[PDB]
């Protein structure tokens, strides 16, 4: 028993994250068989974040602009490219700790581990959620980019983040892999905003069948509603609209407990309108909505990865 | 910005995890040169919970009844001895992973990451304290018994933690690696109940404090207590005395952010009695008190790990 917010193991990720170098600015990167892949504005000078044009920035780089330093070893840089938001540096060693490995880009609502790092060193592993307006409520400080984020599978890692810049309301921005950012976001130092985010209703309902599942019941009621009696009321308090998708996903979980997905709306929808009363739900007196269906299988029953 | 729940990297530990296999129970040990660490009760058949003489149990066993298994690789077990709870088998074989390492028993109020294991693989890392009732509010299922908890400063691993067992509230009690439980708890399953716990209040104004230092102030107000005052409303509402040496290593976050420690002790007061009126700190509504004064110099700040 218990509910934590449970990252995966790191390790498999951290003897991947190397320290990249151009000019003043430094980085991390993320090295995986023989290219090492950072965010782009790397290549920018303190007085070419306001607006870079990094076509025309790279091309006047050369190979040996590149440092690139995997613990106390200096990798060679023999090759890059850009794709999209990030640098794609060719090395001439393939980096012998790389595990099996895919680039997913991900949904919002779904979460992934964040291993924090500072000049290529890991500093910690937390748990994140891509949130309804494709910012994260991330823990980063100067020097944190190009840090990434993921999920494991067996042995699989699935890379699906990479950390780029903080907003100003302090949550944070970043890409896929490929250099591609979850939403408007871009790589430049100028006026942007998260816009108004929401609350992941799928994922407060998975959190409180976990609360079920480990003994908590205080919040259910006798009654029953309507996806779209259900839907109105989650409009009003800046939930995300459920689908039927979201209920098939949660089928599992309805029927390990017994509890109808559309009677666990009931209880959410009472929840949404009571408050918890001095309550708490899992050791949080919030709702919480940054554990997926998927994570709660997982830590309710125990999976492992090798 | 932001503030997470942040476990250390977990690698260091991971490349030690093992399944010991007694009889019919399969548990977690930790490969530490050519050492396996892991709770004794593996000795333990289904007839022999309830009072074990764990002597009498062991003086019965020979090296070759244990089978220790390292990913797809069986090691010799070479010989064996009982510490406190703890078991240690000597193998034939030296971990070729493993890190620099202390064995530390900690104190109540501090904080630890805990690689949940099942059957000698990592499943999920995150961050524990422990309780001023010496248990951990951790999340295990079974099959974890013998996962370690830890902390990294620098390259050297302290592990403080191994887990043995859950209470009937669902709190987890275990042992230091030496063996010796936290708490009054004994490896028997009798009825054993965790003891009234409290709120670490060092912690609480730490994480207090990281929210200042994160640019949360609402919660600030003009007023200063004595500590003899602060901590008769403390005891009131079931926080641990705060003492001078918490006021003491308070010193460095008290400087940072400028605000004296009594300062943020009549805030803590003001909080205490009014509640937070529909409020979050650090995106809480309960005051969060698994965060020692180190943690958050280390998060708000930036230590790495090598």
């Amino acid at each position: 028993s218990g509910f934590r917010k449970m990252a995966f193991p790191s390790g498999k990720v951290e003897g991947c994250m190397v320290q990249v170098t151009c000019g003043t600015t430094t980085l991390n990167g993320l090295w995986l068989d023989d290219v090492v892949y950072c965010p782009r504005h790397v290549i920018c000078t303190s007085e070419d974040m306001l607006n870079p044009n990094y076509e025309d920035l790279l091309i006047r780089k050369s190979n040996h602009n590149f440092l690139v330093q995997a613990g106390n070893v200096q990798l060679r840089v023999i090759g890059h490219s850009m794709q999209n938001c990030v640098l794609k540096l060719k090395v001439d060693t393939a980096n012998p700790k790389t595990p099996k490995y895919k680039f997913v880009r991900i949904q919002p609502g779904q979460t992934f581990s964040v291993l924090a790092c500072y000049n290529g060193s890991p500093s910690g592993v937390y748990q994140c959620a891509m949130r309804p307006n494709f910012t994260i409520k991330g823990s980063f400080l100067n020097g944190s980019c190009g840090s990434v984020g993921f999920n494991i599978d067996y042995d699989c890692v699935s890379f699906c983040y990479m950390h780029h810049m903080e907003l100003p309301t302090g949550v944070h921005a970043g890409t896929d892999l490929e250099g591609n950012f979850y939403g408007p976001f871009v790589d430049r130092q100028t006026a942007q905003a998260a816009g108004t985010d929401t609350t992941i209703t799928v994922n407060v309902l998975a959190w409180l069948y976990a609360a079920v599942i480990n003994g908590d019941r205080w919040f259910l009621n006798r009654f029953t509603t309507t996806l779209n009696d259900f839907n109105l009321v989650a409009m009003k308090y800046n939930y995300e609209p459920l689908t039927q998708d979201h209920v098939d996903i949660l089928g599992p979980l309805s029927a390990q407990t017994g509890i109808a997905v559309l009677d666990m709306c009931a209880s959410l929808k009472e929840l949404l309108q009571n408050g918890m009363n001095g309550r708490t739900i899992l050791g949080s007196a919030l709702l919480e909505d940054e554990f997926t269906p998927f994570d709660v299988v997982r830590q309710c029953s125990g999976v492992t990865f090798q």
